[PDB]
């Protein structure tokens, strides 16, 4: 999917996680975030189009998704074992990763 | 120093970094925040003084300073590279982690 | 490429790095290793193939490539700074992470 | 405690974890490792004695304990859950962090 749609998927499912009651909903929302992040890994953002696909900026772009994916993965571990509030607090910290990439590249 | 002094250190040195002119000034303030974060790591915040030190809430509290310290290290690494403005942007992003802990435990 | 071929790309490029004489060779090789690692991410290894894709085992498998990719990125960071010796030593240390996953899933 | 005594604690408790047989054993050994890495953070290694305490080298040194403490804390999360196999696998991957710092600064 394109970068914009993966970003909507990330945004929509963070909202799902915030308002969720129960493990299964959080787990499904995180699984979809992980898939959208993995898909977005390979995109070139509008503001880096004139940069070489191996420039530091493009490396650091992919590095932001690497951080995000690890955080999603860890939240998924918590959700998978029923720790819903812990998973939600993990999701609130990973918002900071969204913000840091957005400040540099959005 | 106690937890309240550490937080004032963190807060004050965010302002120092924002208005700094050169890499040495950023590096010194970040060093002070790394020390105040490492010191707060072992504190018990008032809202958790009725939980056990070996409790999921205290482990999360401690984990929060570990996150903050890694982000402070990343910003120092930029300062050690002479990248003043980048280190300053990274110091600004710390606020998201400050807030994420405060939401839970302040 | 399949997992086999990703694994063989990782093996070959470690040698490339080991015998490299400039930063551009090391960067190149580390970039191909990052690529193959990301490709190996989504694979299912034989020894887990009668296992649920949601199992702790398959989560751990994926986590192992997340670890590897992070170390490769750190080695790339050093290569971008022209630190051929540091980047080579970091590359050589990747073998511990290679070996650690092999011990579990091979 | 001195750096040697902390490394002895780290080393001895790795071995206990590899040969442990109940949860509390792993948890207690990890808890001790957590403490020893915390203490060691603030030390100066012999090969870095004639370097500025705020040089990149001493910063990288401290950062290596930051990585190690993070990994110990994730292993401890598993142990505190009853996931002892898990946690022992996490223990094996920590060795790579030991080795990487040793190669550089021991
Ligand atoms: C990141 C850089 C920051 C900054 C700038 C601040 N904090 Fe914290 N903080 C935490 C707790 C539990 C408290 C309550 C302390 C108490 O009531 O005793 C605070 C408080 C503060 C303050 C107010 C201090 C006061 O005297 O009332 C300020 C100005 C402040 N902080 C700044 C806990 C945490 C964290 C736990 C993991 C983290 C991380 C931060 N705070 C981060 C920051
Ligand atoms: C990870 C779990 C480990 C383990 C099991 C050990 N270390 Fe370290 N280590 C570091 C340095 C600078 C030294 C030399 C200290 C000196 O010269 O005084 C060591 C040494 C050791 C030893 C040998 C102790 C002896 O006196 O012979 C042992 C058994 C040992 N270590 C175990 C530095 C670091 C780190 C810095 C970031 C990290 C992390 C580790 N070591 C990790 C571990
Ligand atoms: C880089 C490493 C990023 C991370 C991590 C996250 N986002 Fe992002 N996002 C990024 C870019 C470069 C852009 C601009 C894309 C474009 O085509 O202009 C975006 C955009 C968004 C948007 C707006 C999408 C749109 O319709 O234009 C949203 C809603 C968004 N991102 C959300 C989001 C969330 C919730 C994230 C963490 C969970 C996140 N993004 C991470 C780059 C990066
Ligand atoms: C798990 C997270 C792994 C990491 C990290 C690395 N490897 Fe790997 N490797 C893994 C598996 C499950 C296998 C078995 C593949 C199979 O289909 O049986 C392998 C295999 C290899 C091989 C042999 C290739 C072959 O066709 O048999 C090699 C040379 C190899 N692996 C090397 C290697 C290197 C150099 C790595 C990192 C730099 C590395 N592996 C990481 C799982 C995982
Ligand atoms: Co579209
Ligand atoms: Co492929
Ligand atoms: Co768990």
């Amino acid at each position: 999917a394109d970068l914009e749609d993966n970003m909507e998927t990330l945004n929509d499912n963070l909202k799902v996680i915030e308002k969720a009651d129960n493990a299964a909903q959080v787990k499904d929302a995180l699984t979809k975030m992980a898939a959208a992040a993995a898909d977005a890994w390979s995109a070139t953002p509008p503001k880096l189009e004139d940069k070489s696909p191996d420039s530091p900026e493009m490396h650091d772009f992919r590095h932001g998704f690497w951080i995000l994916i690890g955080q999603i993965h860890a939240a998924l571990h918590l959700a998978n074992e029923g720790k819903v509030k812990e998973a939600q607090a993990a999701a609130e910290q990973l918002k900071c990763t969204c913000n840091a990439c957005h400040q540099k590249y959005r």
